């Protein structure tokens, strides 16, 4: 159709970002969770959009099944993220949170990442220091809505807007490649904090 629940909250199945120039269509979505004294808790549903055309960019997985996909070291994480196209994901937050928690545990993921892969320079802790900032005088309550949209793949347009509405225009801009690319790893990578829009987005490419 044209709208999807995905926790019961409207996903357009096709959404432009704000001031992109490029319709992108919604390939899979799932939720990110949170825990209380080790109780687990859905914090945002997810939505993960891309040019159309980013099937025909990974043709080859056409075919496997969706677990193989998923899989570790399947390769196909790899290829999904550096796809060359245009990508967003939406966040509609379903536990409302502050926005210095959420800005320091997005930093605290992303060093760990870039960390893990030799790349955590004082560019990217800068980048990323700053990126914590930005979230720091906000609060995200149930309904926030967040954009982050890969317009070129060195960087990332941060937008955020009220339930109900779509930003109209971009609140902050990532400038760092690296930083970038473990972004998307947070949520489509081998360690994902979303298994559930992962498989999502593998089931839509395999078929």
């Amino acid at each position: 159709p044209q709208v999807v629940k995905v926790e019961d909250i409207d996903f357009a199945t096709k959404f432009t970002p704000p001031t992109g120039s490029t319709e992108l269509d919604l390939i899979g979505y799932g939720n990110t969770g949170m825990e209380i004294e080790t109780v687990e808790i859905r914090f945002t549903a997810i939505g993960f959009y891309a040019e159309p055309s980013i099937s025909e960019h990974l043709q080859k997985w056409k075919g496997t099944p969706s677990s193989n996909l998923v899989e570790d070291d399947s390769g196909f994480h790899k290829e999904l993220i550096q796809a060359p196209v245009e990508k967003a994901v939406r966040i509609s937050i379903i536990k409302g949170i502050k926005g210095l928690p959420y800005g320091s545990a997005l930093q605290s993921s992303l060093r760990d990442r870039l960390v893990n892969n030799d790349l955590f320079e004082e560019e990217e802790e800068e980048a990323l220091e700053k990126l914590a900032e930005f979230f720091q005088p906000h609060n995200l309550p149930k309904g926030t809505n967040i954009i982050y949209h890969w317009a070129t793949p060195s960087s990332v347009k941060v937008s955020l807007s009220e339930e109900g509405k779509m930003p109209e225009d971009v609140a902050y801009t990532i400038d760092d490649a690296h930083v970038a690319e473990a972004l998307l790893d947070l949520y489509l990578g081998e360690n994902t904090i979303t298994p559930s829009t992962l498989a999502s987005v593998a089931e839509a490419i395999a078929a």
